[PDB]
């Protein structure tokens, strides 16, 4: 079974600006396995179009963080509301699509990190072109005040020069917590 | 299910010449995603060993299209003959394996494009070697006088040297029309 | 169906001393692909803090290597015992997770090598920095005294200076026996 976004351009998302990005993430279930495919595309806001070499003050990183309560209900603080995930119909409780607590530890302590396996590295390109390169960071069950996290790290060291931030599509996978 | 090539080395495609390349495609439907698996052998022809460094009138790119009609078969101006996909026995219409139309839309003018959440990026080798890069790029439903389609892009920088086109494996999953 | 390590941070594998690291490893069966997912933490042993820079004897690669006996269970030369592999429970004989012997043949010849399709390549990065890679190399039926073989090898550039061999998450599929 499949948690996931709708498929279209419409947006679901504040990084900057309400409503000013489309995170397509769709989420299947192979047995112990989610796996994951997403893209991004920032409709409004400061992040629309890459000016880092005009502003100096832009920054050249940012997160969407999904804060999941116990339920595998997202969290207020998170950046997508709760209703932009939905089950697929005949092809609540989301803790299926949950990143393993076994696998992906909180921080023990304040002065504690995770390990590194909670983390996946990506790189995907901006404006379908392979010189513009993003890293992107997925790093699960780092999020203070939630139950759960998927955490999407998106960051560039290039000064772009108005480059649309029109994301490819990245793949990858995780261990599900049941 | 699954619709795949054969697995032997056994040619079933034209990149320059008749049946001069292994094109390797495993398509496994997994609910909303098919997760696919390529890789791709030259055995005959201009490609199977590059020779870009002696040879200047080379390209160093070249295109995979697997164009479909509206079916999900194979059109004649595919690169693959429709034969060459079947679907795997007890564990036609093959719509179920074809990019989603809402993902992955057509360009919808002469003059627009496509999102770049049509394309995934990815790094393959050659002969087995980290310093043989090729850039495979597979974009969704962007080619004219098709239904759907799967376009692989093969390019690189490098003014190869006699490197035989014998690639390495790559995993990647798009969202499925139905 | 699943055929897993644990997911706890306790070891199971050696690469230099017994029980210096844990290879996290998830093997789910998707039909005819296996979904796989891999990370690995050093906790012992030479590899542990990688002191390249300091010790010109450390070497900059190492395999682990799951070597199987027909039936898909480990063999005695493998780095992880055949105990450390387990089906999950309702949702031995393990040659429906076992590499594909179509897909990836063993060398012909004591002269002859393995098709470039045999191998997958990826980048990991160590304690979660972006500039800590290691080349991760998957590699298929490859192993001498062995039915099949999955080999992972890691292999790094940089003189590194006590980083951790803490590793980040990394997805791959590859095509079944059966
Ligand atoms: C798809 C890909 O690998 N892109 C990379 C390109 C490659 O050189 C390609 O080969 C170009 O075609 O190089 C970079 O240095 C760049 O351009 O910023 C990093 C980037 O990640
Ligand atoms: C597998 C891998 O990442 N290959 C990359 C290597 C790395 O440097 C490795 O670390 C070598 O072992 O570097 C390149 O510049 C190269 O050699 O052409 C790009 C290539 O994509
Ligand atoms: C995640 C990633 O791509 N890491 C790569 C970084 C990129 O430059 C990032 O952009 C840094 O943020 O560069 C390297 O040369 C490095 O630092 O060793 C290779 C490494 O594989």
């Amino acid at each position: 079974l499949t948690l996931w976004t709708t498929l279209d351009p419409s947006p679901n998302c504040k990084i900057d600006i309400e409503k000013d990005s489309k995170l397509t993430l769709v989420l299947t279930k192979c047995g112990s396995q989610i796996l994951a495919n997403v893209s991004l595309i920032i409709v409004n806001g400061k992040f629309k179009i890459l000016n880092n070499k005009t502003d100096p003050s832009l920054p050249k990183s940012f997160n969407i963080k999904l804060l999941f309560d116990q339920n595998g209900v997202l969290l207020e603080n998170s950046n997508i509301e709760k209703q932009y995930l939905n089950f697929r119909s005949g092809d609540k409780n989301a803790i299926g699509f949950m990143p393993n607590l076994l696998a992906y530890a909180k921080a023990t302590t304040d002065q504690s990190k995770i390990y590194a396996r909670n983390t996946i590295y990506g790189n995907i390109y901006l404006d379908n072109q392979p010189y513009n390169p993003v890293v992107i960071k997925i790093t699960f069950n780092n999020e203070a005040d939630s139950a759960y996290s998927i955490t999407f790290n998106y960051s560039w060291t290039k000064d772009y020069d108005n480059i649309p931030f029109d994301s490819t599509s990245f793949t990858f996978s995780y261990i599900a917590q049941e």
